[PDB]
């Protein structure tokens, strides 16, 4: 009926490979955070490589097609994957946090407007521990 | 009637700031590539800073509560925001690309693990075909 969100996809992935994936916000052991840092560094370095390749081809006068974006699109999705993966392994619903960051950002795009409240992610962590 | 995805939220944001973005994959100018990279680096460094700080408190012997995770969760959401931001400015359906990367990643389940926990690829694993997703999106 409705496809899963990318965050729920990460929960399915971690369940399938036997990786920790708690239901509610859970303080992690150091080994988890180190790995999440390592995955983030690997995939952001691959994103950077594809942007450089595209910049170099443009500098040599190449006319990029839509097909030429496939490697960059692949790596930006890998970055999403490891970014969602960090939140999932922390037991933190990424959609709930994103929805609050988006509400703040979108709200700030009016006028910094009157009564603008920044993102309250701590309050999101609280509401997530009671559901 | 399916609720909005986070990729669809970025299209709403870019529209609301009048920088509205293409609906189909669209090669970008160089300045747009360099701008997205800057935003990636800035939020990546903010995420790296929060990870280092939680690791430093744990190393120091301090016990994290769930509420201690909010600065890191916040920066991880920011990094999603500018990563989805880049795909939207390229006219590329992030959800369509992600679904194909996800399919490829589920097939890794029988493979070994690296010492640090990273899932590695089983024998005969086949990569995602994101070129196929771009071609699909481009000819919609
Ligand atoms: O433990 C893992 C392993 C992989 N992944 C996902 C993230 C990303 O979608 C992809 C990255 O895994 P690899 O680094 O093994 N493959 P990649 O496509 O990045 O090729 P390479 O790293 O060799 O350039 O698999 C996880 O989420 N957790
Ligand atoms: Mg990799
Ligand atoms: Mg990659
Ligand atoms: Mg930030």
């Amino acid at each position: 009926p409705c496809p899963p969100t990318n965050a729920e996809r990460l929960h399915e992935f971690h369940r399938a490979i036997g990786a920790a994936t708690p239901e509610r916000p859970t303080p992690p052991p150091p080994e988890l955070l180190r790995l999440r840092q390592t995955l983030l560094d690997e995939e952001s370095a691959e994103v950077r490589a594809e942007i450089d390749h595209l910049l170099a081809r443009q500098a040599a006068g190449e006319a990029l097609s839509a097909g030429d974006l496939a490697p960059l699109a692949h790596e930006l999705a890998d970055l999403l994957y490891v970014t969602y993966g960090a939140l999932d392994q922390l037991g933190i619903d990424a959609d709930a946090v994103f929805a609050e960051v988006h509400r703040a950002n979108l709200s700030k795009a009016s006028g910094k407007p009157e009564g603008w409240r920044p993102a309250d992610v701590r309050g999101v962590i609280e509401r997530l521990q009671h559901a």
